[PDB]
């Protein structure tokens, strides 16, 4: 997918999570987030087009999606286990990851 | 691209790390491995074609490559600071993750 | 080698990061944490001595351990970038992962 569509999917589904009624809905938003973050991994952002793929910038760029995928995964488990409230909390906190990569490369 | 191709890339570069000349050939081969493993992220292996993308088997499957990439990133950091022998050792012990997944899904 | 020992190394270097002045001191302490975590993550802890390597309990433990490994990586990136203060904030931010895993498995 386009990086840009991948982020819309991240943004949209996080909101779906903040507003969810039950576990089924959070878990579904999390899955979709996982899909998008997995796909984004290999993307080159506009701000790093003049950067070599094996370069520190692209290295740290990729790692951002690694972290996010692990967090979504942890959060996805809380959801599977029916823990709506804490799943929503994990979901929240992975925003720090969105910001960390955003501050730098967006 | 293909799951098959990704594995050939994995296998080849593991041999490339074992024979490595210097830090850079080690780093370059590890980079290729991470990109191949992330390409495989969302591939669907023959043995799990009957299984829902939301099943424990696929969960287990995608998670392997996440562990792997992590292990690769860790080796990469060893190489970055010029501990080639140590980076080469982690690429050896990195086979435990390969095997773990083949055992279940190949 | 053993969990205990690596956990001390982990504990001690976080207090070294909190008391650090320069980016290099943070980088080294994070590097020692990287190393402790590299040698620890696959151990079975006292409280899961009964459960086997591929249960839900060991899978969760390994993941949170990998989350931790991934936050040390992020923090190490920030240090190489010489962003001293935000490497430290990231070393702080990683106490929650420490805590999430102790709360289930210590
Ligand atoms: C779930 C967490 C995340 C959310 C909610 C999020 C949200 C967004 C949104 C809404 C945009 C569009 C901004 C615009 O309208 O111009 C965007 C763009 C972007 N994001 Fe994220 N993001 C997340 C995680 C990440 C991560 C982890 C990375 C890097 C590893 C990243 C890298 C980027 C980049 C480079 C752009 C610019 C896209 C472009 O200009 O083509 N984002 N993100
Ligand atoms: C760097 C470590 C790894 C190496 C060197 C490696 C190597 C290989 C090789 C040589 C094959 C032979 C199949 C062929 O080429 O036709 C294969 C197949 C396969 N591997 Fe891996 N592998 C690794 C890691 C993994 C991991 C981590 C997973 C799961 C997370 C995995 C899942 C599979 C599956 C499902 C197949 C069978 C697919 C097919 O035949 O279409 N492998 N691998
Ligand atoms: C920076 C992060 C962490 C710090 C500073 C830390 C610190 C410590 C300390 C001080 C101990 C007690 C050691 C002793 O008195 O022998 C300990 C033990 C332990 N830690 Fe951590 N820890 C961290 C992260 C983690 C993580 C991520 C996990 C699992 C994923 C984990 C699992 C355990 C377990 C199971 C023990 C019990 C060992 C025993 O008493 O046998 N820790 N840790
Ligand atoms: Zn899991
Ligand atoms: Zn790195």
């Amino acid at each position: 997918a386009d990086l840009e569509d991948n982020m819309e999917t991240l943004n949209d589904n996080l909101k779906v999570i903040e507003k969810a009624d039950n576990a089924a809905q959070v878990k579904d938003a999390l899955t979709k987030m996982a899909a998008a973050a997995a796909d984004a991994w290999s993307a080159t952002p506009p701000k790093l087009e003049d950067k070599s793929p094996d370069s520190p910038e692209m290295h740290d760029f990729r790692h951002g999606f690694w972290i996010l995928i692990g967090q979504i995964h942890a959060a996805l488990h809380l959801a599977n286990e029916g823990k709506v409230k804490e799943a929503q909390a994990a979901a929240e906190q992975l925003k720090t990851t969105c910001n960390a990569c955003h501050q730098k490369y967006r």
